[PDB]
This record gives C-alpha cells, sequence and structure tokens, in this order.
C-alpha cells in the first residue's frame, strides 16, 4: 500500500468512469454527458478502498473532465495529487496535462 501503488486505483476510477460516460451518452441520446455518478451506474464517488474521490465537470454537453482527488491516507501524495482524464483521453496529474514526465509517471 505505497502511495505509488495506490495510484492504480485512482487511475482506474477515472478510466472506468470515462467508459461509463461514453455508455451513458449513447444510452441517452440528446441528453449529453452527466455529472452524477449514479447515472454512470456507480453506488459511490469514492474508489473501492476510499483512496480517491471522483468529481465530474461537463464544460459543454459533449465534453467532460474527470478528477480523482486523493482522500484519507492518499492525501500524502503531493507528487501526483489530483489525477484527471477527459473525453479525448487526455491524462493529467499535479495540475498538469499531456505527454510529459510528470503526468506519465503518475499514470504508471
Amino acid at each position: 500500500f505505497t502511495i505509488r501503488s495506490n495510484r492504480t486505483e485512482g487511475q482506474a476510477l477515472l478510466s472506468d468512469a470515462a467508459a461509463r460516460q461514453e455508455r451513458y451518452y449513447s444510452q441517452n441520446p440528446g441528453v449529453g454527458y452527466t455529472k452524477d455518478v449514479a447515472k454512470l451506474g456507480m453506488s459511490s464517488a469514492n474508489s473501492p478502498n476510499n483512496l480517491y474521490n471522483l468529481t465530474i465537470a461537463t464544460p459543454t454537453s459533449t465534453t467532460y473532465t474527470l478528477t480523482a482527488t486523493p482522500i484519507n491516507s492518499q492525501t500524502r501524495d503531493k507528487t501526483c495529487g489530483k489525477l484527471t482524464l477527459n473525453q479525448l483521453g487526455e491524462r493529467g496529474a499535479a495540475g498538469k496535462t499531456g505527454n510529459n514526465s510528470t503526468v506519465n509517471d503518475c499514470w504508471r
């Protein structure tokens, strides 16, 4: 249960939620993406071991940015902090986005 190993759970929270966004959109034509985790078929915005909490922004009806914020013991993760993922598949960490060393290492 290193901070580093625990990041896998945060990454998965985001990737799984992105897949759910695409399904929700397809299942609900004309409605757009959702900020409600229940509509994604999730019973909690927390990751299974309560290491990250998922929040969702939908800047437009056809875009979303997912944020996994460390909670509980994972708040010690100063290096990677909040992980992010959007509808384009762009990954982020520690306030940065894209194909760079900081983001890439945080997604390992």
